[PDB]
DNA sequence: AATAAGCGGAAGTGGG
DNA sequence: TCCCACTTCCGCTTA
């Protein structure tokens, strides 16, 4: 199955959900959640793992932290805001 | 208080 | 066996 930050980068690239997550400074790889509809886009995540429960954005930024050591994406210290690391982007 | 973002330890689930 | 890649639950912190 998808990785998260795989999902995420494909829906940047998509512009499917773009009332729901946008690029910041997509060259640096910055991107932004809205504080409103981050909902939806969290409960699409879930659905398509197929996970038991609801997804909400609480659980998906809690998975979005592991990726923290890894280097995968990291917090950007700005509301709402994330960074992929440069392998992520090249692939 | 109400609302919201951010954090992470710990234990549970998936698919190797 | 035992790690993958999260998921779920819970309690806490800061603004
Ligand atoms: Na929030």
């Amino acid at each position: 199955k998808i990785r998260l930050y795989q999902f995420l980068l494909d829906l940047l690239r998509s512009g499917d959900m773009k009332d729901s997550i946008w690029w910041v400074d997509k060259d640096k790889g910055t991107f932004q959640f809205s504080s409103k509809h981050k909902e939806a886009l969290a409960h699409r995540w879930g659905i398509q793992k197929g996970n038991r429960k609801k997804m909400t954005y609480q659980k998906m930024a809690r998975a979005l932290r592991n990726y923290g050591k890894t280097g995968e994406v990291k917090k950007v210290k700005k509301k709402l805001t994330y960074q992929f690391s440069g392998e992520v982007l090249g692939r």
